[PDB]
């Protein structure tokens, strides 16, 4: 029988952190934030496509006027990998300047593209510039970088899920999930 | 006292569909979406970023290996308005020849803009292209646009939520709502 | 000694357009379309980067009102090359709806794209679309386009310069020459 | 008769800088590149749309195997006024690390967009980083900027030309030219 076996879960060999413990960080996060940025003009930036699951959950647990935008970007080659330096394919709309911007991601491993895209965002003037993400690689870090809301560490495991993808797949895990090497 | 109340709920009217009633919808759409497209290449397409808040739920209600990918457009000015042509601000990246792509929207009203992207996209001969709304008004169509999978029908009230702003406000309320005259 | 010859002239095996023959053409070709588009709302779109050495001398040439745009695209990879289907990575701004457009190209030669960017341009509602190219390989055609202003007609050699390259060097070349094999 | 007289030079004041000593002046700094950037990686990169006419002639002065790239940029409001702030549309695709960059301009006034964009530049780590204008208005300064070629200095009047736009039209002048009033 050639019959196949579609469900994305097949191909994950153990789940790190399930769709519950995820959900309860969110509420936890955006309980945090919503205390955090009262009368704050705030601005949530995500890079695409990885920061959707995240900016989803987390901008509906934050009880705040917030506006939401988005960043993608592409690499340039051999010099995105040892400097973090990225090209722009879509700029974020907001005039952030005199704004309280809170840059959402998926996850931080070297910190090098963050760190990046950090600059960037400082030289259009925001009143102030914070991070959050709900992944975090410690043991992978390159540059210096302070994380101000995070949800879970983890060890440098290939993960995918909740907007992290391997080949453009399984974003749409419910969950974070370790994928078995026969996969990659 | 000139103090505020912040929270984007006191700005709405009433509720028109709840977070729960948006979470089940989700589900039974997703559910109805992984039978339907088994064996097929599945690419959810977005439009920010309105769509950001069904496409993460939707996608994460679907059990198959789809991959997900977005356009961002904007306004020719006095002509978008009566023909629904727009500017391609930000492209899909992934190669949809050949593949079954389903449309991600947040609200579908005249449809003239739906209608003008889903010529474009049948432009790029994917196998074949539907479309999937969270919420319809059927009421104020203008174009004929076939919708495969519907969430909820209502009437032409001006609503927020779930995605959907005002002023690029209020798409962090977890249910829609309609909002009050005096905001807008 | 190992030192260089630098000069991009020294790659060219030999010159098959004149940097005259270029001037004196795009002169002619000015002074038609200034004829036949007066009273018209001409609009010029070309297609980054080939298109802008002729861009800027055709423009400098045509007597009229006109406005300039361009188009920036990008492959989508084993389809762009039997099908002429591209990514846009900047669309035009202009609202073209009800004016003049005349697409300006560097070459033609299979006319895939520029029947795909055609009709993409049809979509939008222009009153009239016509093409105008410096260079035409006939015997590359693939498709059915109608060129309404050609400079030259050429037989199918590998050529670079007046803004067409390989790998983004000799655009700058004054002339239309014939690349040496050892390059390429 | 209400007869037209359609010819964008019809609506020019003066003429500032005539076709002949723009052609001059760029044959005059294209040689100057030439001998200065003899064994550099030499990258022109110039802001769309205004530096398609300097972009084009320049290019052909150089005498040297040079890239070309462009960038394309928008306002964010009430912003990139007094700051040069600006949000990138269409960003350069060649990486620029270690190479030696030459910004192409049409003119500089205040310098703060150019200083904006330089910073941006710099941040790719190119080799070098110089700055080349075809018109300057000096006592129009805002900011810190050095230029490195400049074709022609102007005092502050209302200019078009070369590819300098009003409303998007008159970049076709072939020269630089003082604008009617009774237009603009
Ligand atoms: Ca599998
Ligand atoms: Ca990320
Ligand atoms: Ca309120
Ligand atoms: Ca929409
Ligand atoms: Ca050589
Ligand atoms: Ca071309
Ligand atoms: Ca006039
Ligand atoms: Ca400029």
């Amino acid at each position: 029988r050639g019959s196949h076996m579609p469900s994305p879960m097949e191909d994950i060999e153990e789940i790190l952190i399930t769709e519950e413990q995820l959900k309860a960080k969110v509420k936890e996060l955006g309980e945090m934030i919503t205390r955090d940025y009262e009368g704050k003009d705030l601005v949530l930036i995500g890079v695409l496509k990885g920061a959707i699951m995240f900016m989803s959950g987390l901008s509906r647990a934050i009880d705040l006027p917030l506006s939401i935008d988005f960043l993608a970007v592409s690499s340039y080659g051999s010099s995105t990998k040892s400097s973090g330096i990225v090209k722009i394919i879509k700029d974020h709309d907001i005039d952030i300047e005199g704004k309280d911007v809170l840059i959402v991601e998926d996850i931080i491993d070297s910190g090098l593209t963050l760190a990046y895209l950090r600059e960037t965002l400082l030289g259009r003037k925001p009143r102030s510039l914070k991070i959050c993400t709900i992944l975090d690689k410690p043991e992978r870090r390159e540059a210096d970088v302070k994380v101000d809301y995070c949800g879970f560490k983890i060890p440098d495991k290939f993960v995918v899920g909740y907007g992290i993808d391997y080949a453009e797949k399984y974003r749409n895990l419910p969950f974070i999930g370790v994928l078995k090497p026969e996969l990659y």
